[PDB]
């Protein structure tokens, strides 16, 4: 297994599409052992993780508890026992409220709404590398989940933002994680039809936004020289499985595509 | 004259030293008219600004503040005569709590303090092109200040994620502001000792930071290909000047970087 | 005039689509005194630079030919006066043979055929350099024509190979010229009918090629925040010119991107 | 083992300490079958090449010869037997004349050198995917060897053109291999003490070029979070096999850094 061994803390399961369900569930098949961390919901989540190959423990946190996150190193430690040490962590984690992802114009989301998102989905990146690296082995890796935000795109609006935060926080918790002997990298995956995507395509958010985020879906499998598959997130779950291998062991600081090579094509 | 009867808003005025304070001498000795904004110290301002080549007045402007966002437009029309719109706006504005510069680990920076310095210097870009650009002629041009944040250094912490932030929403400042024939681009700056940069650098967040910010600003010069001189802002404002200016008329959502070169050299 | 007084050498021009016709014709209209440089059929080009605003000098320069380049220099002291230097040079020459540009698979081009393309699109925009600074003015500023070549796209196969090497070369040369005071830079626009292009969506390269440079055209508008005319090289003229003046002082090795900021947007 | 029963061909040994060397012998480790090629001294190389865990055959492919490319499909099938294709291809070419890499000013590399250098090192990674493809399994992997060459530095000169062109060709190859069901993508190694590095560095193209160089090498280690080690290749090696896996399935025209994160941050 490539994974065989290591203790992996993945985050950001909330339903059976959640790209860190796929992470779960490949890092399980790979020999990993693995702690899950869920968000307000922890009955559905532990219902939903039941699903996985193997059990695991299924630990609370709010990202923007600070009480949550001061706990964290000590509840993980209990579950997998004094002595052991985590070898890799999953950040899973997204979330912009509706105001700031193309329901209303870009200059209509609240900075209260825009600064929940960045809260949520790029500084608590550095949150839980603080939280974790002093329970992290040496030659352990931290993962996490981006969007290439390197251009505007339509409806997607201050999640992108955010997205650039996230790519701009990791480059820093490289720089503290390297103490530590841990490498942090992020994973820029294609589009996946998670149910919160599907959602939108359909219309959750308003028609134009449905419309534009449909459009951009068709237009990455077009550019994609080897395609890309919006109903498959394996692929993406396998290269965060890379990274967190020993197999990337000069990669730090980076982000990693696992997105059909579509970033590459202009068309 | 570059700026010939272009109507100008120039915000981010505090001191002599300034970048805003040379973008705004510059800008009137190209013959642009301006209007000033500041924030907080409206008398030491208007003190400071009395030593431009001309006369301009000068409006209060917190970002942070809803009621001036609102407002601002109104104000502007009133200073600069009804049926007059502007041409150009300058952001020179940006700011982070002291515990998200190098004063302490950038683990230990609050999010408090990380919201506050990303809604200064980068929501706040969003926020002035949302209040401007209804007031704006086609063909007029916003322009804001960067410092290039592609790669993580030290001290500068999450300003650096900030600046990140800030280029991303100049991206989507772009998309709303080419609706009205407005350009939205950045100027990328080498370092420049104002008073609060000089601060720093003299200890003001602790020795660490202070040696850190002095290592950069050398190998800065040394890069450059036509060197960099942190005591001079001029050849800033004047690339600020060319932005707003005519002279790069299908330049939009970009960064341009007024730098020496050095961001395109390893050493 | 922004150029008023300049003296600058202008190479590239075959017709009055040329973008370099319209560089020139721009920069007459802004003061500067040219000098033209073409390649081969001299007494056409000439005949087509009678329609620029003032008469200029014309001399033959075959990039490839070691003869042409080390006598360039002494024949521009000649043309423009001895005691007087250039202030600026325009490198507007691209060239790939149709093997290498879509009317075969992108495998079948030769690489002699590839190598020709690369001298006369990329290695030449380092033998201008080499012959001209030495007859160069501190504060002068060297520009090449860019296609931004950071994304493969369809048909422009080893043109893109070659604006790639140029892209580097101009960071070398940057190095070189700032030691006599001097920019180097290149302007990356966007899609121009010039002849050739004309023809080549005309079927001149094969049907496929010439659909794919059609789609390309159009989505360039689509994304651009301020539109892309094509038909227009009027906005690359005067950001050529831009970069041949005073007002862009601090910026060298680097690229501007007069392309309706089509490169920053995704869709 | 990461690579158990794939068949892969390894260009580039001449050395012990050359990459490819140590590419091989890691994939041999991890189960892999190989096939490898050698320039010019193939009874050296054969003598070198007897040092790896497993016996491998060995075929000469000078890739500035066309009949060793026009016949190389059939002498790897021969090798590896009929009915069986490769799984893999590494790249682990370079060249580039003295003139071209610091012994003299950039200027006086005479075209012909460069465009022997840009053949070695950049078009021929095109010529052997158009050579080995036909030969290749859907899920196959092609991987060449890069510098970043994203930003210029002293005395690498030309050589970082043709990585800029290599760069550039990946991506267009990605688009040709995809038919296939095959990825393509380079690994950006840190610097290496190679026979060739280490000669450079002792003086073999001039004092300044191997000063230049030595101040290359001990910034990346100050500057990679994880640091670097130039005398340890195996962490290139590694990320190398990662590439050839089946772990890395969505990922294609792109760059991998092994360069401990180097490229991520400033100072
Ligand atoms: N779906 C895509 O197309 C796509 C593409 C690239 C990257 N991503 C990223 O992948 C990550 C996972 O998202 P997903 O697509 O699997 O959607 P998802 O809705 O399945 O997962 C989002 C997760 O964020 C968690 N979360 C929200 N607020 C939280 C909080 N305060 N504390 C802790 N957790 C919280 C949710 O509980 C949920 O588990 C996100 O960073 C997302 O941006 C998604
Ligand atoms: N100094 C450098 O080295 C450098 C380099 C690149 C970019 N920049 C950028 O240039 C911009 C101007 O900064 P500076 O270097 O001239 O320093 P400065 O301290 O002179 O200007 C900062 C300005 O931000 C304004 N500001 C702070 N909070 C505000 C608020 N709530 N509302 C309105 N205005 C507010 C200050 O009043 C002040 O006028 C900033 O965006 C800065 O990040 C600076
Ligand atoms: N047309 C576009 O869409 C576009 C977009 C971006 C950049 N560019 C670049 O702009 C530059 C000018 O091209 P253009 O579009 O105006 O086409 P063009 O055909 O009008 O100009 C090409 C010029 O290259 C010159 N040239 C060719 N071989 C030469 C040699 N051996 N020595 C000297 N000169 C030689 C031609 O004589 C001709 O004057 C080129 O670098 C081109 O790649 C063009
Ligand atoms: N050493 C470093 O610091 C470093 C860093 C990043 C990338 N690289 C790249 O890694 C690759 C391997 O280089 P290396 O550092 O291991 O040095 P090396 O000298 O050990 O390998 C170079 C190889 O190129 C081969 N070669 C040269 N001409 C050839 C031809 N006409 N046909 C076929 N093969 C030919 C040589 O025979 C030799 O095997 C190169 O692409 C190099 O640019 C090296
Ligand atoms: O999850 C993401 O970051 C994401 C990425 C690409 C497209 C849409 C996304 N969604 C954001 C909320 C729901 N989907
Ligand atoms: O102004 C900036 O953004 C800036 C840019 C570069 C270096 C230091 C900076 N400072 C931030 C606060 C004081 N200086
Ligand atoms: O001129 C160019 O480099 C160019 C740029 C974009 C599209 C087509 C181009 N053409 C190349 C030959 C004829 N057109
Ligand atoms: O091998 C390379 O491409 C390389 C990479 C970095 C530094 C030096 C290099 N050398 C080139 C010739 C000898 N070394």
């Amino acid at each position: 297994g490539l994974l065989d061994g290591k203790r992996i803390l993945v985050s950001g399961i909330i339903t059976d599409s959640s790209i860190a369900f796929h992470i779960a569930r490949v890092a399980q098949e790979q020999g990993a052992q693995l702690v899950l961390t869920g968000f307000d919901r922890l009955r559905l989540i532990q219902r939903i993780t039941d699903r996985l190959p193997a059990k695991a423990p299924l630990l609370e946190l709010d990202v923007q508890n600070e009480e949550h996150l001061a706990s964290l190193a000590g509840r993980v430690t209990e579950a997998i026992g004094a002595g052991n040490k985590l070898d890799g962590v999953v950040h899973s984690i997204g979330f912009m409220p509706q105001t700031g992802m193309g329901i209303n114009p870009f200059f209509d989301a609240p900075y209260a709404d825009v600064s929940k998102g960045i809260h949520i989905s790029a500084y608590s990146y550095a949150s839980m590398a603080k939280a974790l690296l002093p329970i992290m082995n040496p030659g352990g890796s931290i993962v996490g989940m981006d969007f290439d935000p390197s251009r505007a795109m339509p409806a997607y609006n201050w999640m992108t933002v955010a997205k650039s935060a996230l790519e701009s926080v990791n480059r820093f918790v490289a720089r503290e994680a390297g103490k530590y002997g841990v490498r942090s990298n992020l994973v820029a995956a294609g589009p996946i039809r998670t149910l919160a995507m599907s959602a939108i395509v359909g219309g959750a958010l308003g028609e134009e936004a449905g419309a534009q985020i449909q459009l951009l879906e068709e237009g990455w499998d077009q550019r994609a020289p080897i395609g890309w598959n919006m109903k498959d997130a394996t692929p993406v779950a396998k290269t965060v499985c890379a990274l967190l291998s020993d197999w990337l062991p000069a990669t730090t600081g980076d982000i990693i595509y696992a997105d059909g090579g579509a970033h590459t094509q202009l068309l």
